[PDB]
């Protein structure tokens, strides 16, 4: 399926996962088929925009470190799913998303 | 790819998403290939166990309306993403879900 991670820098699978959502301005979009991963894109965001902008682009899960409370029930209301408290390297966390052990900052709020 | 649901029945799509995931015995797995439904599975719960449950069975992603944040850290930390206020029919969360139109309950937790 596809996954939309916010990116820190445009480094693609090598930047890290922004730490906020909402004013980061790379997405990394990731096809992802059994163990595989069939297509990284790399965009930019434009200028409920932002939650608009990742179904426009097809992705169905996002994963985040923060992201507020009305973006995530906005996320939900389009049928996409949230994951928050990811950290790293994306391209660590397409590898721990894939095999289940995926590294969660469980105080991302504090 | 495949979604888990927590009815309240064993009645499978026609039963209501059970208003608390964990004290839930019957789960829905739905096999979602674009906009079609290719298969529901109607299983039982056994006695992290539910989430390990719900990972051994395939499914990445969780619909529920009412869910412990512990158990949400459970699931995104097995790379599972949930979404919290889902409400009504299963048969009806299904279409709404496909369709990006999901009727997300934002005061389940008062």
């Amino acid at each position: 399926m596809r996954v939309a991670i916010p990116a820190e820098d445009d480094r693609g699978i090598k930047s890290n996962v922004s730490k906020h959502f909402g004013r980061s301005r790379y997405f990394v979009f990731v096809d992802i088929e059994g163990e595989d991963v069939k297509n990284v894109e790399v965009v930019e965001v434009p200028f409920g925009d932002l939650p608009n902008f990742i179904k426009d682009h097809g992705a169905k899960i996002v994963l985040t470190y923060g992201i507020g409370r009305r973006a995530i029930e906005y996320f939900n209301s389009l049928g996409i799913s949230v994951v928050t408290g990811v950290y790293g390297r994306i391209s660590d966390v397409i590898k721990a998303f894939i095999g289940g052990k995926l590294k969660i900052d469980y105080d991302w709020k504090e």
